[PDB]
């Protein structure tokens, strides 16, 4: 596992490897492959070698220098390790030829004021001094498309809690958030889910799917060409929130997708024959509130690594009880609850009861009530 396959432009890992950086961590490589995709991560910190460089190769690769203006801004706790990252970024790049700057002093005000216009790349700073500099107007965040909060757990301890949320609303509405932390309180979390939407997230400990505060149901569809009805009957209630609606075959999704476009439907569709820069792209517009609707097969390996959408709709049960759960199932420890209706045939009301009983969970039929998709 090396910087080499990760695609990353000449000019940086020529800087990364004369920084002395010459191999990345396994979950490293993680953080920084995600953070490029443009995901919102939570990294835990774990000490170790360059906790920073991980992040920072993160945040230069993500830059367009032949435009001058902030484009990625970090919050430190100190002004001390505000710089480091300062010294640390100009180190990493200096073959990039990028301009970046660390806010604070006081006696340097008019000088930190100096720099920001003649545009910098990145600016870092602790949550206090950075917000001053937006709210003079001096530091332009038009151009801001990431935002990183390094050590986190800390800067609560210091109570910077407001500054943080404060610099976030001037920051642009869709921004990449990266909250690095070497603890995790009910705080943080607070923070978390509040400005990041279905993050990435890379933990110490192990973090298990189980469906703890899900709500299961079917719907005793009877036989397939009467489960397009029954959904369509969903449907206008459904996108009330996104929703992802699986399937288990290829020909089933293109199926059900042009189905649900003939009948003037959004819906987003992907499958296994699709590009690693295509799909993920799908899933760019999925997260972001631009389809309210996406019909997929189960393409995703790990279990977590599922859009963390409130409503699931198993259009087909699942023929292997052990991804029943994989699909459905949340994070337990840092998971949102939520809902999945089923759609079991009477060929498969029996494939539902080894599931319900390989679970040891309750999954009950439809009520009328759909009002009780109320939750957040």
């Amino acid at each position: 596992p090396t910087f080499d396959t990760m695609g990353l432009r000449e000019d940086l890992l020529r800087g990364i490897y004369a920084y002395g950086f010459e191999k990345p961590s396994a979950i490293q490589q993680r953080a920084i492959k995600q953070i490029i995709k443009g995901r919102d991560v939570i990294a835990q910190s774990q000490s170790g070698t360059g906790k920073t460089a991980t992040f920072s190769i993160s945040v230069l690769q993500c830059l367009d220098i032949q435009v001058r203006e902030t484009q990625a801004l970090i919050l430190a706790p100190t002004r001390e390790l505000a710089v480091q990252i300062q010294k640390g970024l100009l180190a990493l790049g200096d073959y990039m030829n990028v301009q970046c700057h660390a806010c604070i002093g006081g006696t340097n005000v008019g000088e930190d004021i100096r720099k920001l216009d003649y545009g910098q790349h990145v600016v870092a700073g602790t949550p206090g001094r950075v917000f001053d500099m937006i709210r003079r107007r001096s530091l332009r965040t038009r151009a801001i498309k990431m935002l990183v909060l390094d050590e986190a757990d800390e800067m609560l301890n210091k109570g910077f809690k407001e500054q943080i949320y404060d610099v976030y609303r001037y920051l642009p509405p869709a921004t990449q958030v990266v909250l690095i932390s070497a603890t995790l309180p009910h705080e943080i979390l607070e923070m978390t889910n509040k400005f990041m939407t279905d993050p990435i997230r890379i933990l110490v400990k192990r973090d298990e799917l189980t469906l703890e505060g899900i709500k299961q149901f079917f719907v005793a569809v009877e036989r397939e060409e009467w489960k397009f009805d029954t959904l369509c009957d969903l449907y206008d209630t459904l996108t009330i929130t996104q929703a992802v609606i699986f399937c288990n075959t290829k020909r089933k999704v293109d199926w059900l997708t042009e189905k649900m476009r003939e009948a003037n439907f959004t819906v987003s569709s992907m499958h296994g024959d699709m590009p690693q820069k295509e799909r993920e792209s799908i899933m760019k517009e999925f997260r972001s509130g631009a389809s309210r609707v996406l019909i997929s097969t189960d393409v995703w390996a790990r279990g977590l690594d599922v859009p963390q959408v409130s409503l699931i709709i198993n259009y087909d049960l699942p023929n292997n009880r052990e991804l029943y759960i994989h699909r459905i199932g949340r994070s337990g420890r840092y998971g949102r609850k939520g809902v999945a209706i089923n759609f079991v045939k009477n060929d498969d009301i029996r494939i539902l009861r080894d599931i319900e009983q390989y679970y040891s969970t309750q999954i009950d039929e439809m009520p009328m009530n759909v009002a009780d998709l109320i939750l957040e």
